[PDB]
């Protein structure tokens, strides 16, 4: 599913991401925009053989099992394919574990490089939330 900007903002808010660990909703929408272009089916392979999955591009080296990342952990205890659903629940629940592990949203490279320190509230402007 390719989410609209306000549609995704509303779904993220319903799933408890607004101000989760101090990150306002706009940070999460901005991160999703630049990680996946709001596409739940996005996948991208990394140089170490791991793959990033879903709207928030969660990495198989640590967070999910895709059966093809040797020596990897599955800290969210999910198959990576669950992160590609039109239902963002699995992605949100796993993102909450990631953002809580000490490094905050810096775990998302696109957030650090394209959202951090910008007016992220612009990403939810005009939305009925
Ligand atoms: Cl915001
Ligand atoms: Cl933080
Ligand atoms: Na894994």
């Amino acid at each position: 599913k390719v989410f609209g900007r306000c549609e995704l903002a509303a779904a993220m808010k319903r799933h408890g991401l607004d101000n989760y660990r101090g990150y306002s909703l706009g940070n999460w929408v901005c991160a999703a925009k630049f990680e996946s272009n709001f596409n739940t089916q996005a996948t991208n392979r990394n140089t170490d053989g791991s793959t990033d999955y879903g709207i928030l591009q969660i990495n198989s080296r640590w967070w999910c099992n895709d059966g093809r990342t040797p020596g990897s952990r599955n800290l969210c205890n999910i198959p990576c394919s669950a992160l590609l659903s039109s239902d963002i629940t699995a992605s949100v629940n796993c993102a909450k574990k990631i953002v809580s592990d000490g490094n905050g949203m810096n775990a998302w490279v696109a957030w650090r490089n394209r959202c951090k320190g910008t007016d992220v509230q612009a990403w939810i402007r005009g939305c009925r939330l």
